[PDB]
DNA sequence: CCTCGTTGCGTTTGTTTGCACGAACCATATGTAAGTATTTCCTTAGATAACAATTGATTGA
């Protein structure tokens, strides 16, 4: 669960970074500072919970690989 | 000499930090007990020598 927690934290932080701390705050309903500080404080803890809760999702690179394979075959 | 690559500067977009501000949850401080109830213990071992101070008896006047 340790490495799953690390993976989930990395995926979450990547999603926030891609969407944008400012944009993520605007969509969530908080201030950019709140997202910036959740990234430091709770995202690791929530990530460990997800690792235990077994909510891990497919890594996006392998997702792109699967999409490409499904396009090439079909 | 003109022209093109490198740097100084400002601009735009985006992110983390420093204060101040509720909110809530626990930590502290304080108060209130209405059968009667009434003067404490406990500890500790086999030194020895020297020196003053203090207190008590003896004696010169």
């Amino acid at each position: 669960k340790r490495n799953e927690a690390l993976r989930i934290e990395s995926a979450l932080l990547n999603k926030i970074a891609m969407l944008g701390t400012e944009k993520t705050a605007e969509a969530v309903g908080v201030d950019k500072s709140q997202i910036s500080r959740w990234k430091r404080d709770w995202i690791p803890k929530f990530s460990m919970l997800l690792a235990v809760l077994e909510w891990g999702v497919v890594d996006d690179d392998m997702a792109r690989l699967a999409r490409q394979v499904a396009a090439i075959l079909t």
